[PDB]
């Protein structure tokens, strides 16, 4: 048996002094990066004056030849609105998908121009409207208002006819064939390059591949590069690497798992492919440049650059090139490494200095990951100073490297032109620019009549489909408010402003290098409310080295879990806890609780309840905050335990510990916002938790109950007692008294013994719906000492769907599907179970999905390279496999990864894709790595949403579409608690996506949300921000009816319920950039009313209607005559039920009666099929005395919606931040 973590994440090679200096700068504070860059970028006053003069001359030339764009002239000629211009370009794009010119022209003339375009053109015309919106308006709108565009297109065609369609088609043809690309094919691009090569320009061709999803994709990009190198080398015809053309490649195009976590596969499989392309470039003697991509790929790419430059088979050729990004904090240290590598190898490395193309994505990623700082600067001027400083370094090393200064900024250009001084020869250095963007500037640079410096044009090559895929990211490079190209086109920007010297501006700032004011550090995402949890950068070699040792040390510890009663640990039956990925690996030992001691623990909790309730709320919250600090400090050790006990990967263990820290801090802050003397605790609360989030959900339930003033009996899942015991140790260290928090390890009958104990005042359950139903039945024969039902929070299973239409980007979909379905071996309650693909795109996405499936690494999770770990037990494995084989036996197509022999020592299920005929083929939640796929016709979308709802579950739900009409339709009709738009459906974040479902998926209130603590006290406080100015109109009609009947007091109570209801609350919660996180209060559905008196019925109806609900009223109440002559609006919401089980499912219940009536009704309600119902009961006298006898918190339904607003390829809000 391999030693735990002995091979967790060894680096590709020992890290040199130069490599370590790179890693040390990864997230260095911005104030620390800038001073040395200012120093390096400083130039003489004479040079600065000369540079400003040169920059002014260039800018005066640029503004002097600047004409209106073709799209602007089109909009002007036909008086188009912005939406019409966008709609026109989308139509033109669609018409150009018709390959035959005569056919297209006939369609335009005979069909498109003469009325209905809809009849003639499965795929919305407006799939790429966000891109065309950037072209027309200069502004990025993340999703497409396709109803507005359809109206605009009808309007413009009916107004202007064939001539405007013709002009749009010709414009789009020119832009997509000659501007966004140099040519559709490498041969076409080469033909069109002669003109500017004759003027002194050169070329590097960008074949536009990136982000391979499958082996087949990577092979396709490889053969595309190979064929392009032949065409370029044939055309180069011996011109060499400086005068002649070259190619640029992206390493992410050449392997589907290009990442540090897969470093071994990258060096074994990706590196030989790059070497083969480099060998071909060497034979033709052309440049081959490695483009720079995301920050977490920088250092990995250095290992490829190193091997290639040391490889003797490539000797004699100086064409190997490499991009470094000046917006990155590591840039000068990366250059030091490259310059030294060039010296050692004797290869004159071609170094393209750029600023960087992924800025807004890097901001979002660091925030999501809770990392210490950003790997890029946050003020644009800092990137400018960094660029100039790094140019000074490169210009001092032209004997060993070939600097290539890629920029469209005339100030940057001028500064470097004068920095380089008087001596020049071709081959010393060059400038670079983008095709269709930089030529106006560089036609003032190239040539003996200008500055006589060469410029290499980066020339995209590809079809319409290929160029549109990431055109948004390219547009933002030069189209943001801080971009030079955007500013030179802004008449409100003066030339004096444009020639401002970034070096001297930064030098004169009060705090040199300060972070941008409007960008939050990840730790400060929530501002004054609470401190964000911190993650770990698994791309950072120092972090991986430190984590390796902490994880190894964690595996040497003798972890135990004992029954920790108030009086001390108790004796019991002891057994080992085994690693689910390798049963030979003993993680620790658990002593499980006898049923006698579980009953004893509840009595001790009851005796201790007054002492814990008397700890003031702020001090209880301080315990939670101290516990969060302790978990943050101990995260590395906690990771190792979760990895080995629960079969989790390192990434998932980090997220798990982060969620625990976030629960502690969120419930502490919510406590400080709400809890006072009148919010009395329930009493002893039994917290029963599942194995699959063995620290986060465990901690969340306990922390909430404790901080609300309740002593807790913690019963962790039998599979995962060790991390639970450590959580309890931490909470006790943080100041939770032993009498307030008792740990009772064991199985379901320890849980049941706790639930059944006479002093149990509340139950918090997360687990399967079947077990929650058994707990519900147990509690149905129970009343509190005050004669009211024992509160139960029961958060249960899901049958989670994702709907994908033909507007979604397949690569994005597949990544989100692979993550949502197979992360944690599908053992998240949020996991994607049913993928629903629009028929027109289903086969293409399915092929990509299966290809991505086979790139997953399954194994014991103490290796960073493992993507999917084991299932938790052999019983879980057998249950999942039985489902798979049943499906296979029915003839359903089944796709499965092959498992390595090493998995035999643990319990593994291979990630599996099962193609279903209809959603009804699924009967129960299958809690494993099993994705089901169904197909749907676009016209049947509404029926499909019905089918998803018809399972009765309602936990997580995903939608991939660009189309506002589809977003509005689907999100209004789906019934689920957590919605996700254009992103994955897992990893809901505390206080950002409050988590919890409806129907068979939960009772609520949501964990990680503002209603949670109020369920754990006898009188609920008013949550922060919890109110609504909207009044339900049926409630109003009912109040008027009551006044008409003479029931004046009930009418007043109804109006009060209408005002007090928070139905219609609609909030945006603070979170990361590039995401909109929404929280809304809706009706629950149909509420079962069990009244006893006429006044009681009126109060129950007022409560239910004020919260937007319909009702079913118990016909056995005999109160039919109390509701005569209702207004039709109210009658529509009212039904009478003799057979409650026939008229469900309900979403809650209100009960009136004495204690034994309540107990009887509670038993009958628990026996209803389907969802657990959140029941509220009151006596007739309570209804008369207490306006809040029925609490309106529990009659609304919380919905969380998380929208990825960066999905179109950039962040509109961050285009204004520089
Ligand atoms: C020939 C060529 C090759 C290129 N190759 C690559 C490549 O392989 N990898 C790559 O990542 N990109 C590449 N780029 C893009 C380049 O990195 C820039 O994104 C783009 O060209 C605009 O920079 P600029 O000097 O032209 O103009 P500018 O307007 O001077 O600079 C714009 C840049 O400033 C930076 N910036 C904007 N806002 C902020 C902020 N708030 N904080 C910090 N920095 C900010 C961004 O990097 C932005 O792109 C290439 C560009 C060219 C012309
Ligand atoms: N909605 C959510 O937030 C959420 C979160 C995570 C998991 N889940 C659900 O949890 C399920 C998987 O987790 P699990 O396998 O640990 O669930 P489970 O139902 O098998 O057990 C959960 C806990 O209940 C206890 N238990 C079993 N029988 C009991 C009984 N008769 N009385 C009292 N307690 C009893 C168990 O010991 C365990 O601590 C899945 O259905 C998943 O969807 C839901
Ligand atoms: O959404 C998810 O996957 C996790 C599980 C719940 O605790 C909420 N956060
Ligand atoms: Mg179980």
């Amino acid at each position: 048996a391999p030693a735990p973590f002995a091979d967790f994440a060894p680096p590709v090679r020992p890290q040199s002094t130069l490599r370590r200096a790179i890693t040390a700068a990864y997230r260095r504070p911005e104030t620390e990066c800038l001073p040395p860059l200012v120093e390096a970028a400083t130039q003489s006053k004479e040079i600065r004056d000369a540079a400003a003069s040169t920059a002014r001359k260039l800018i005066e030339a640029l503004r002097g030849k600047h004409s209106g764009s073709g799209v602007e002239g089109l909009v002007q000629e036909y008086s188009l609105s912005s939406q019409e211009g966008v709609a026109l370009m989308c139509l033109a794009e669609a018409l150009l998908r018709i390959p035959d010119t005569a056919t297209r022209d006939a369609l335009i003339r005979d069909k498109i121009a003469d009325g209905n375009w809809k009849s003639h053109l499965s795929r919305s015309l407006f799939v790429n409207a966000a891109t065309w919106g950037l072209v027309v308006t200069g502004k990025l709108t993340s999703t497409v208002n396709d109803r507005s565009l359809a109206a605009a297109l009808t309007r413009l065609i009916s107004r202007c006819g064939e001539p405007v369609i013709r002009r749009g088609v010709d414009m789009a043809m020119r832009m997509m064939g000659e501007q966004f690309v140099t040519g559709e094919t490498i041969r076409e691009a080469l033909k069109r390059s002669k003109e500017l090569e004759e003027k002194g320009f050169s070329y590097s061709y960008d074949m536009l591949g990136e982000a391979a999803t499958t082996a087949a994709d990577a092979e396709r990009y490889y053969r595309d590069y190979e064929s392009a190198i032949h065409a370029i080398g044939k055309a180069s015809a011996g011109r060499g690497i400086y005068e002649g053309p070259g190619i640029s490649i992206k390493l992410s195009a050449l392997h589907p798992r290009y990442s540090r976590a897969q470093a071994a596969r990258v060096m074994g499989e990706l590196l030989p492919r790059v070497k083969a392309l480099a060998l071909l470039a060497k034979n033709y003697d052309i440049g081959l440049n490695i483009d720079a991509e995301e920050a977490d790929r920088l250092e990995l790419s250095l290992d490829l650059l190193e091997v290639l430059c040391l490889d003797g088979d490539l000797s004699g050729w100086n064409g190997m090139g490499f991009v470094v990004q000046a917006y990155g904090k590591r840039c000068p240290f990366v250059l030091d490494f490259i310059i030294d590598l060039a010296r050692r190898s004797g290869r004159r490395i071609m170094v393209r200095l750029v600023k960087g193309a992924y800025w807004d994505a890097e901001i979002k990623r660091a925030q999501l990951d809770g990392l210490a700082d950003f790997p890029v600067f946050t003020r644009k001027i800092h990137t400018d100073v960094s660029y100039i400083a790094c140019a000074a370094k490169l210009l001092a090393a032209t004997d060993v490297v070939f600097p290539q200064f890629a920029t469209h900024n005339a100030q940057t250009l001028a500064a470097i032109y004068h920095m380089a001084g008087k001596d020049f020869h071709v081959g010393k250095y060059e400038f670079q620019c983008l095709h269709g963007m930089g030529e106006p500037l560089y036609e003032e640079v190239v040539g003996r009549g200008k500055l006589d410096r060469p410029c290499r044009i980066y020339a995209p090559v590809g079809t319409h489909e290929t160029l549109l895929a990431y055109l948004v990211r390219r547009l933002l490079e030069n189209g943001a408010n801080s971009s030079f190209v955007h500013r030179i086109n802004d008449p409100k920007v003066s030339i004096d402003e444009l020639i401002a010297d970034p070096v001297e501006v930064v030098r004169a700032m009060p705090v040199v290098g300060a972070k941008h004011d409007r960008i939050a550090l990840p730790a400060e995402l929530f501002g004054d409310a609470r401190t964000n949890s911190a993650g770990l950068d698994l791309s950072n070699e120092e972090t991986l080295a430190s984590l390796t040792e902490a994880l190894r040390e964690s595996a040497a510890m003798k972890w135990t879990a004992l029954p920790q009663l108030a009086t001390g640990p108790a004796a019991g039956e002891t057994r080992t806890v085994l690693n689910p990925g390798d049963h030979r690996d003993v993680v620790g030992s658990v002593t499980e609780t006898s049923e006698e001691d579980a009953r004893r623990a509840v009595r001790l909790a009851a005796d201790a309840a007054p002492d814990w309730a008397a700890v003031p709320p702020s001090e209880r919250a301080a315990c939670l905050d101290r516990a969060a600090e302790l978990m943050q400090a101990r995260m590395p050790t906690l990771l190792g335990l979760i990895i080995r006990e629960a079969g989790k990967s390192a990434l998932n263990a980090i997220a798990e510990v982060r969620e625990a820290i976030d629960f502690l801090r969120y419930y502490a802050e919510q406590t400080r916002r709400t809890l006072g003397p009148g919010h009395g605790p329930l009493g002893p609360i039994v917290c029963i938790s599942p194995w699959n989030f063995p620290l986060a959900i465990f901690t969340g339930q306990i922390a909430a109950a404790l901080v609300a003033g309740n002593p807790v009996l913690a019963k962790p899942a039998e599979e995962t007692p060790l991390i639970a015991a450590e959580g309890v140790r931490i909470l006790r260290e943080a100041g939770i008294p032993a009498s307030a928090l008792q740990l009772l390890p064991g199985d379901g009958r320890v849980g049941a013994a706790l639930v059944a104990a006479a002093e149990t005042a509340g139950v918090m359950f997360t687990g399967s719906t079947e077990v929650a139903r058994l707990i519900q039945a147990q509690l149905a024969d129970r009343l509190s000492p005050a004669g009211r039902p024992i509160p139960l929070i029961a958060e249960t299973g899901g049958q989670n769907a994702m709907i994908v239409d033909s507007s979604a980007l397949a690569e994005q979909v597949v990544g989100d599907v692979i993550t949502s379905a197979f992360d944690s071996a599908g053992q998240r309650c949020s996991a994607l179970r049913v993928l629903c693909l629009q028929e027109d795109v289903a086969d293409r996405i399915l092929t990509m999905l299966k290809g991505a499936l086979h790139e997953l690494h399954i194994g014991r999770t103490d290796r960073l390279s493992v993507d999917v770990g084991p299932v938790i037990t052999s019983e879980a494995k057998d249950n999942i496999e039985k489902h798979i084989e049943r499906m296979r036996g029915l003839g359903r197509k089944v796709e499965q990864i092959g498992l390595a022999s090493e998995t035999g020592v643990g319990t593994f299920v291979p990630p599996t894709i099962i193609e279903l005929e209809k959603l009804s083929d699924l009967q129960r939640e299958v809690f494993g790595p099993v994705l089901h796929v169904i197909r749907y016709r676009r016209d049947d979308l509404d029926r499909l949403v019905d089918d998803v709802n018809a399972t009765g579950y309602g936990l997580t739900f995903g939608l991939h579409t660009r189309l506002d009409e589809t977003i509005a339709h689907v999100t209004s009709r789906i019934k689920a608690g957590n919605l996700y738009i254009n992103r994955n459906i897992i990893g809901a974040v505390v206080g950002v996506q409050p988590f919890g479902g409806r129907g068979l998926s939960g009772t609520g209130p949501k964990a990680g949300g503002p209603l949670y603590l109020g369920r754990l006290v006898t009188t609920a406080p008013v949550p922060p921000q919890h109110s609504s100015v909207h009044t339900d109109p049926v409630l109003l009609d009912f109040a008027k009816w009551l006044d008409g009947k003479g029931a004046r007091a009930e009418a007043e109570a109804a109006r009060n319920a209408g005002s007090s209801s928070a139905l219609g609350l609609d909030l945006e919660l603070p979170g990361p950039v590039g995401e909109r996180n929404l929280y809304t209060l809706h009706a629950r559905g149909r509420i079962l009313l069990v009244p006893a008196t006429e006044s009681g019925l009126y109060h129950q109806l007022a409560a239910a209607l004020a919260t937007g609900n319909s009702v079913a009223i118990d016909a056995a109440s005999g109160l039919q005559a109390s509701l005569k002559n209702l207004p039709q609006t109210v009658g529509l919401r009212v039904s009478w039920s003799k057979d409650w089980a026939a008229d469900g499912p309900f979403a809650g219940a209100l009960v009136e009666g004495d204690a034994e009536r309540i107990r009887a009704v509670n038993k009958a309600i628990a026996a209803l099929p389907g969802p657990l119902l959140l029941v509220q009961a009151a006596s007739s006298g309570e209804i008369a005395r207490n306006p809040d006898a029925y609490c309106l918190n529990w009659l609304v339904e919380e919905v969380s919606a998380s929208i990825n607003t960066a999905a179109a390829g950039g962040n509109a809000s961050l285009m204004a931040i520089g």
